[PDB]
């Protein structure tokens, strides 16, 4: 029911579903922000987010380059955007591609998974797509 899509922004360049940003190499730092587009969350609840940047060659993810955790609050309508700011990310190398993965977990138990009338499980979302262009940056010279 709940869905998570993501959009990576590098400096002012924004990846889309049809076009990953091609970013001129700057090993001293490029600013990376990932927007989480969520739907189907519980209004006003806190959620813990863990974002990861991986070097990606095909479907195979290589090393983790960067990690960032944060706590957000779900919009009143249970759908909206969160910005996870990785800050200045170093040593993204020309000729390589990097993908952002997101993991979302409610602070509180919200799901009655055991069908006992009581929330007993956290609501969990994830977007870990190595082929999602919207979450990919390509570094160029």
């Amino acid at each position: 029911n709940a869905k998570l899509q993501t959009t990576v922004k590098v400096n002012e360049q924004v990846s889309t579903t049809t076009k990953s940003v091609e970013v001129p190499e700057n090993k001293d730092g490029v600013k990376v922000v990932d927007t989480l587009h969520y739907k189907g969350l519980v209004a006003g609840e806190k959620y813990e987010v863990k974002g990861t940047i991986y070097a990606v060659n095909g479907d195979n993810e290589e090393e983790v380059k960067e990690t960032k955790t944060a706590e957000f609050t779900a919009d009143a309508s249970g759908q909206g955007d969160w910005d996870l700011d990785f800050g200045s990310v170093k040593n993204l190398e020309a000729g390589k591609s990097y993908v952002v993965y997101e993991e979302v977990t409610s602070k509180e138990n919200l799901v009655d998974k055991d069908n006992n009338g009581t929330p007993d499980e956290k609501q969990t979302l994830e977007h870990k797509d190595p082929k999602d262009k919207a979450q990919i940056m390509v570094i160029k010279p």
